[PDB]
């Protein structure tokens, strides 16, 4: 192709130069990348969204973002929380009646949120595939550690705050989330459950042998890892997570999942997002994101004290997808990784934080 016109966009070497080799030594078949400087959002798309069309990606394309879900999820519990249905210290059972007499009675909303109730696993058991025995699940469930002293990340637990947070507002989790959520945060192109309408928009994955495979249905997918966007309406929700929104109690919400509850090493734990000091180095936003991070048990540490510059992130994946999110309100910059393939969360995390270093000036 040469003889053609270079892109005019002045960010666009910066984010092909950490971006580009990523495709390729993952074979990553597509990818959407958004950033924010200077107000003003910038798309970048690599590749194709779906190999039996050939389409190619755009910031239009739905993707599965895994457990990027869980910031959503968690603005819902905070918008619960801002209409005074629920509070974080309740006692989870206050919110459910199947739930009374069992350890829940003592467990509180904040601490589902922030995986730190005591120890659920990161996924439910794989025989747990019902309803009736997800209420099951939970009652017969041990405590492996005292509510509040151990970050165990967990699908079950901010599933059930989820769960739990759209039960006191009385409606169902998806259709709250789409009817009242969504719109609000000005994202008309994200879905629980994508609608025939916006289905041609919606990418493929791509697993490790290259097979095309979407999200297997699971319990509580949709409160922990069941959303699909695209990388503009994602931009658009960073852009609410730093300049608000004109919904008031929807812009509450969103400060409410700033706060921070406790640390694991450098990185603090909010509801939903994951927050560090920012200029923040590469060693410690990967340490954040480690396999001992997500798959150990962490005991909590005191949060770094509210102030300053902060970056806020989260990473998510579904098996044909991974998904980035990192911004920093300080420096009103951000970006959206979107891509069709589940390649390391360390690759995630290098580009990102090399382009964001970019942006900051
Ligand atoms: P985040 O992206 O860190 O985690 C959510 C993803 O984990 C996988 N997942 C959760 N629970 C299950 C079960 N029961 N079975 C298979 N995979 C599971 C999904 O890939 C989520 O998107």
């Amino acid at each position: 192709h040469h003889g053609e016109a270079s892109p005019v966009d002045p960010l666009r070497p910066v984010v092909d130069a950490s971006i580009q080799p990523l495709l390729k030594e993952h074979r990553i078949p597509g990818m959407a990348v958004a950033v924010l400087k200077d107000g003003k959002a910038h798309y970048f798309n690599y590749g194709v969204a779906n190999r039996e069309s050939g389409a190619g990606v755009s910031e239009q394309t739905l993707f599965e973002i895994g457990s990027v879900s869980k910031t959503l999820t968690a603005t819902l519990g905070a918008y619960a929380v801002v209409k005074g249905a629920m509070q974080l210290d309740d006692k989870a059972s206050r919110h459910a009646p199947w739930l009374k007499g069992s350890a829940f009675d003592s467990i509180t909303m904040g601490e589902l949120a922030t995986y730190s109730a005591g120890g659920l696993p990161l996924q439910f058991p794989e025989e747990v595939d019902s309803s009736e025995k997800m209420r099951a699940y939970y009652r017969q469930w041990a405590p492996v550690y005292s509510p509040g002293s151990h970050r165990q990340y967990s699908n079950p637990s901010i599933g059930l705050f989820g769960h739990l947070a759209a039960s006191s507002l009385k409606q169902p989790f998806a259709p709250l989330m789409e009817q009242t959520l969504l719109p609000g945060l000005g994202m008309h192109h994200t879905y629980v459950n994508v609608p025939k309408q916006a289905m041609a928009s919606y990418a493929y994955g791509y697993s490790k042998e290259d097979k095309p495979i979407r999200v297997n249905p699971g319990m509580l997918a949709d409160e922990a890892y069941g959303i699909k966007t695209s990388s503009a309406d994602l931009l658009r929700f960073v852009k609410a997570n730093i300049g608000g929104v004109d919904d008031k109690a929807l812009q509450q919400a969103i400060s409410l999942t700033h706060q921070g509850h406790y640390s694991v090493g450098g990185m603090t734990q909010g509801l939903g997002w994951e927050s560090y000091a920012y200029p923040v180095t590469e060693q410690t936003l990967l340490a954040g994101n480690s396999a001992k991070v997500i798959l150990e048990a962490n005991p909590t540490a005191a949060p770094r004290e509210s102030g300053s510059q902060v970056l806020f992130n989260k990473t998510g994946s579904t098996n044909g997808f991974g998904a980035y999110v990192a911004f920093v309100p300080a420096r009103g910059i951000g970006i959206v990784m979107l891509a069709n393939r589940n390649y390391p969360i360390e690759a995630r995390i290098k580009a990102a934080h090399a382009i964001l270093a970019q942006l900051a000036g």
